[PDB]
Formats: C-alpha cells, structure tokens, sequence
C-alpha cells in the first residue's frame, strides 16, 4: 500500500509540475521511469527542477501563510548528497548566512535527504535555527517559554544556557544510526538581532527589547510527490506582528505589554482605557522602526495582506484554486482594516505542502 | 413532512426545556396535549414558560455572540396577542423605551405572531430598529451605505430622509395581507444618542461623530420547538468594537479612520507608521469613553471575554456543549489578547437559536 501512496501521489504530481513547467509532452517517460524505479527501489529520485518546483508549490499551498506572492522566487538549496554531521551543520550555517544576506532577507529552503522508508536520514530538533532559550524553575521564568521543554533536552546533551532572556539555542540534530542528537552553538557573527527602539518614545530602549532577524523554520516536513522531506529548512522575512503582537506581547510568551504601557506613559489599570491595545500598537511600531533602522527585511500587515490581494488575483488569472486558512491568515492587529477579514477562504490541503511532525522531545 | 417535522423538534425542545425547568415529569402529557394540537391544527401554541425559555436558550445557542454569560437574565415580551399594524408600531415603541431604560439598557426581546403555515403574520423591514439611513447618487454618498437599499425602499413608500448623515431610518413593516408595508417615524424622545468625544484630544469632537445607544436586531428568526416567529426584535448593549472598529472605521460603512489619524494629529501616508491601527484605539478608545460619559451601557472588548470565558467555565459546569463561531468570537482590535483567539469553537446548529432571512426588499 505505501508503494501505492508513492505512485498515486508522484503521478499527480509530475503532472501538474510539467504542466507549470511547460514540460507536458515529457510526463509519459518520467513517469515510466519512476514506475520502474519504484518497483525497483521502493523509491524514487527528484530532478533538481522538480525538487525545485515542488518547494515553490509547497509554498504556495501553504493555507496560513500570507506571504505567498513570491512563491515563485524561493531559493532552493538542495543538500540531497550530505551525510556527515559536519556537512548538516554547515549546511544550516550556510542557509542562515545566505538568507541572511546581511539584512536583505532571501526566501530560502536547505532541503536534505528524504525519510527513505519512514527512516529519518537527518533529524533537525530546533523549532527554529535561530530562537531565544526558555527556562523555568521555581518561580523563576528566563527567555521565551515556548522553548522550556528544547532548551531542557539541549541541557540533558551537555549544552548550558547562561540564562539570559536571549540565549540563543545551539543547532541540534540527530543523523541516522545515531541514538543522541548532536549539537553546535551558533556563531553569532551569522545571527543578526535588532534592539527594539521607538521612533518617537525614548524611553522604549529602557525594556532592552531585541529579536533576531531571520525566522527560519526547521521542525516541518516537506512533502513532495509522496516524497518526504522531513529536514527542510525554510524562511522568508518577518511579518511585524508576529514579533510585536505575539512574540513579545503573548503572556505565555515574553508578556511585555504592561511594561510597555509604562515606558510610553500610560496607566495599564483599567480594560476600558484599551491600554493593552495602545501598547500593542506602539510595541508594533517599534518593531517595525527597528528593522528599517537596521536594514533588516520586514513587512507591515497592511502591505502583506495587500501583497496577499495580488497573489489571489494571480491564482485566479493562471486558473489555480485558492487555498487558505482565514483564523491564521488575519493578522492579529487591525484584522478587520485588511481585506482578509471580509472574505472567506477553502482551507483545502493540496500537495505539495508543508507539513507538522512528531517532536522527538518532549 | 412540515409536520414531521413541527412534531419532531418539539419533542427535542419540550424535553430539554422541561428537564432544564426541572419540569421533568410534566413532558408526557404536554407532549400528548401538542401531539393532539398539531394533528388538529397543524400546528401548536407555546406557554409563557416555554416561550420565555426558549427565548433564553436561543441566545445561549447564538454561536456568533461574545455577551452569552447573560442568557438567562433576558427580558421576554410576549405580543403573540397583536392583530393591528397600531400595535405593532406602540409595541415596537414600548421595546426601545424599556429596553433603553434611560441608558442603563436591558437586554430585551418583544416576540411577535409566528408563520402559521409560513405566512408572516407581521414581517419587519427594518435590519435595527434604531438605525441611520444611507444615499449613494451620482458620486454623492451620505449616511451609512449599509442602509443604501432599505432607504431607497422607504424612499418609494412616501417617506423621505433629510440627508444628513444621521437620518433615523424609519420603523417599516408590513402586516399579513397588505400589499406595502406601512412607516412610521420614531419619536426622537425614544432615541438616545451618544455624541463621540475623546477623553484627551479636544479636537475629536470636530469630527462631529455620534452613534445610537440601543442595538436592535429585528430582521431575524427566532425558532423555538418548530415554531418560527419571524418578527421578534431583541436587543443588548453595545461591544465597543462594534461602534469603533467596524460601523465608523469600515471602508464600506463611515470610512472615517484617515480624519480620525488627522484630529489625533498624526500622518495618515505610511503602512509602516500603522496609523489606521492607532486610529482605531483612539476612536475606539472614544467610543467607550463617550457612552460611559453619558450613562449608557456598553462593555469593552477585553471585560467582554473575559464575561464569554465564565460563560465557557459555566456551561461546562452544567454539562452542556459549547457551540461558537470563531471567526465572529474574536474582536476585530486585539483579538489575540483575549483568550478566544487561543482556543477553538464548534460551529455547530443548535435549536432554539436566530436565524437569517430573506428581505423583503431587494
Ligand atoms: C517572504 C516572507 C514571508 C512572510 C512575510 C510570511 C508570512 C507568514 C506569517 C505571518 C505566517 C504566520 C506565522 C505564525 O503565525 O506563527 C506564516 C506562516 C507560514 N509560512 Fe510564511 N511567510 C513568508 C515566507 C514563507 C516561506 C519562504 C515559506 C516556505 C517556503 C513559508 C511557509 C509558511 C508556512 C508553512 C507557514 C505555516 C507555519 C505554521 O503552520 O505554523 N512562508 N507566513
Ligand atoms: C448583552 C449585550 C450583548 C453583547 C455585548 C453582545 C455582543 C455581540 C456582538 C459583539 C455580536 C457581533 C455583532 C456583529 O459583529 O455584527 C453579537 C452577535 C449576536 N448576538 Fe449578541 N450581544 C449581546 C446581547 C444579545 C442578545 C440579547 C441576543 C439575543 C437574545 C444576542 C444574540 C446575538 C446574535 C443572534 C448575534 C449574531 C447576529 C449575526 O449573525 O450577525 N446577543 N453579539
Ligand atoms: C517562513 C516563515 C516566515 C515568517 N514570516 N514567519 C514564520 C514563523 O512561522 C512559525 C512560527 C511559529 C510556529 C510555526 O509553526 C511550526 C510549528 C510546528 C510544530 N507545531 C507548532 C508549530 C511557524 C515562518
Ligand atoms: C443583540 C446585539 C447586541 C450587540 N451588542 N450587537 C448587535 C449587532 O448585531 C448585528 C449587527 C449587524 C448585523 C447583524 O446581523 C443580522 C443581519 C441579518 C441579515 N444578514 C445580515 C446580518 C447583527 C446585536
Ligand atoms: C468572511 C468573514 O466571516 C466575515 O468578514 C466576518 C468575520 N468576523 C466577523 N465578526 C463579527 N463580529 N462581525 C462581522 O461582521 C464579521 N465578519
Ligand atoms: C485556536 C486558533 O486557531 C489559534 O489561536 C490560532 C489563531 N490564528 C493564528 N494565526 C497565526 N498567524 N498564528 C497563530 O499562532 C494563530 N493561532
Ligand atoms: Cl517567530
Ligand atoms: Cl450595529
């Protein structure tokens, strides 16, 4: 049945990637040739244009994204041929640097060898390649809390965190035929940060605010033409709320919003007095100032839902069905000024896509 | 079949509103006495009791609405008993004056003559009760344009607005074999009225903004054990959101967020600045400010949750489902800093509830 999983899904596949590619009259021997390498291998190989198609159509199957405009401009690096540790980890130092790109963000995916019969070849434990350490232990809460339980398990390898608010967590990951992961701290001349300041409020440097860059997510699964690729690193710039909004403003995150009504003047007393939604507004203004200031990529939610205007329209203008996911694709400040909010979305999955996996901790 | 029907959500509702009432032993025969009055009548007539409650579980069952904790404090007006278009016009009077109750607004609903076979005894036109007319002609748009159609139709029968941008709308229905439905102008005396000011900036008043006290749904059915009572306005008080963030703030309602940025004194040129996101605080931030000055009930956003999470802890301590629509749940600022936007709702149908309905204009 797996075999038949791999068939069905790499027929529908090269199909439609020929299509878009223009490359229709070669459908027939490809897929003879992966007919027989499946019945042989139990698998089979991406061309690099088909890797490299798939990634991009992965993107732009993504429901809750809502920068999928510039689906068609992702930089795909394909890894497919490492297999030392060595090799994976300057692979992903060479993605952040790339991506990076001294502050001119480049969409990237690093795409590693694929599971071959649900076997992990590469197993990346960070949620992301650059995120902040989280510590809690009696009472004392340190850094971001959604990473408590990796940072625990990296303290388990022998790493330790100087327990700052902004320790930046090691890569950590597991090659086959290994039990434990491995792990290699980041050099920090490739992790650009940006302290948060305020173009108006001088105070604002006081809360001694920073994030990194360049968000760049490794724990989901791409999955191309029943092939699985379960390591591939991706990242495209920040939309500000995601800091501003929630990174830094979610209780269950680093919860700055009082102390943001009390650095821009204002009482954090009463619910009628909307102070949350004040603090929200001015965070998100500052974050926003930060990156321009630093010549760090970023994106306001009112240009990105405009943005996200076109790529609708260009998905109804090449005959592709529109797919997304209303509840993640409304920002979480000012939904209701975006046209997001006043129309509705078919939160299909169509393949190829990216995908949520299993954590090996916790 | 429509008696099938009739008959089979009257026992699901009889049974719940009895257990509910504790009334549990009383479900037989008043199942039977129903059983007998649908075979002979084709239909049957609730209690008082029966009606009352099933007023309040149909607004417990209204998976769209954030004020639910106070379902069962709802005021019930029954007008099963009105024949004449005089007393439906007195009654509909009677319903703003006690609900307004001179600012300090009970949450109220008049329940009107149900379809007897579908066919409306007294069929409203009006979408509020209290609500502002609209014109759009050559260019020219006065009002709200939400009302565009509805004025235009009020426009036909005789009536004719003044064309500012506050013009009440007249009470318009129509009574069971009148070909037109009649008008009458509400007395301004019934009316409370809210001139929007801000608590800090002198200058928001220039703006010259003001809303109603008293939201009114009128065009909607309500159904109850099988029974549609298609005329039965109800009413609460205001979520300042509604007021803020989507009638004044919305391109296609009032549209006044840019000479919102301009009274607070800011520029209104860059995404980058989130001056629509700043407009909308402040004005919402008036909005409140505004209806608390003049001692008319309205409830902010933030207390509003937190009331719809003691509804959530509450219904679950009574052993019922909780039923939501998600997408209506959060508020349309800062939905993230509230506990809605971090869990999710099934948007199941649950009966009793309000439901939409076709206009009769249009
Ligand atoms: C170009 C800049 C990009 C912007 C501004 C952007 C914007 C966003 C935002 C705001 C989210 C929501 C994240 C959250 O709430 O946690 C998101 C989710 C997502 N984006 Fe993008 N994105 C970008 C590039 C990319 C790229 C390059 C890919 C992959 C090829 C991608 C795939 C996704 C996926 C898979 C999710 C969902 C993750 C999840 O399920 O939690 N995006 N995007
Ligand atoms: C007590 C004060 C109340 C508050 C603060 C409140 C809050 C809200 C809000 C904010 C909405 C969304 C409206 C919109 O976005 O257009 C809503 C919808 C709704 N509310 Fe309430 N509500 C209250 C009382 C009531 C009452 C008394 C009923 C009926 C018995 C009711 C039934 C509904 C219904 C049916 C909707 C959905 C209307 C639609 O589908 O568009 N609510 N409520
Ligand atoms: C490519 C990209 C661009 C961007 N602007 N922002 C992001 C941030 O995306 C996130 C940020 C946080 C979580 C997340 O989801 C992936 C994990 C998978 C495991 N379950 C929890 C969510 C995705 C990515
Ligand atoms: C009872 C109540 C309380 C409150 N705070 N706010 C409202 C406002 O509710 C609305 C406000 C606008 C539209 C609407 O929906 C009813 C119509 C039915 C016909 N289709 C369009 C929506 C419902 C009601
Ligand atoms: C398409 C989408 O369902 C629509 O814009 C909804 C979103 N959520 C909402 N929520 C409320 N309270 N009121 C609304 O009118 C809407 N509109
Ligand atoms: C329960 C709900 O789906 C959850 O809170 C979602 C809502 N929308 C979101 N949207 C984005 N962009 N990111 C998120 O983490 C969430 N969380
Ligand atoms: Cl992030
Ligand atoms: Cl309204």
């Amino acid at each position: 049945e797996e075999k038949e999983i791999l068939w069905n899904e790499a027929k529908a596949f090269i199909a439609a990637c020929y299509q878009e590619l223009g490359k229709a009259a070669e459908v027939k021997d490809r897929l003879a040739d992966i007919k027989s390498e499946i019945d042989l291998t139990g698998s089979y190989v991406h061309t690099k244009e088909e890797l490299e198609h798939g990634a991009k159509m992965a993107w732009r199957n993504s429901n809750r994204c809502i920068g999928r405009l510039f689906w068609n401009s992702l930089n795909v690096i394909d890894r497919r041929d490492v297999r030392t540790k060595e090799e994976v980890r300057d692979a992903l130092f060479h993605h952040i640097e790339t991506a990076t790109n001294n502050g001119k963000i480049r969409p990237t995916i690093t795409i590693f060898p694929p599971e071959e019969k649900g076997e992990k070849q590469v197993e990346i434990w960070n949620h992301q390649l650059i995120r902040y350490a989280g510590y809690e232990s009696d009472g004392e809460r340190i850094g971001d809390p959604a990473s408590c339980s990796l940072t625990a398990a990296c303290e388990e390898l022998g790493w330790r965190g100087e327990r700052t608010d902004f320790d930046l967590l090691p890569l950590i990951f597991r090659m086959k035929g290994d039990e434990q992961p491995v792990w290699y701290e980041l050099p920090r001349s490739l992790v650009i940060e940006v302290p948060i300041t305020h173009p108006d409020i001088e105070a604002f440097s006081d809360l001694e605010l920073k994030w990194y860059g360049v968000p760049i997510i490794s724990d989901m699964k791409l999955e191309v033409g029943g092939i699985h690729y379960n390591a591939a690193p991706f990242n495209g710039w920040y939309m500000g709320t995601e800091i501003g909004a929630r990174n830094l403003a979610d209780e269950k995150r680093y919860d700055k919003l009082k102390k943001v009504a009390s650095v821009i003047g204002i009482a954090a007393d009463y619910n009628t007095d909307l102070w949350k939604d004040q603090a929200l507004v001015e965070l998100n203004k500052a974050v926003l100032h930060s990156y321009k200031k630093q010549g760090v990529s970023i994106v306001d939610h009112h240009t990105a839902a405009s943005q996200f205007k076109r790529f609708e329209e260009q998905a109804e203008e090449a005959g592709r069905k529109l797919t997304g996911d209303w509840t993640w694709l409304i920002p979480p400040i000012s939904p209701a000024a975006t046209h997001i909010f006043h129309r509705s979305y078919d939160n299909s999955i169509v393949k190829p896509n990216y995908f949520y996996q299993d954590k090996p901790y916790e």
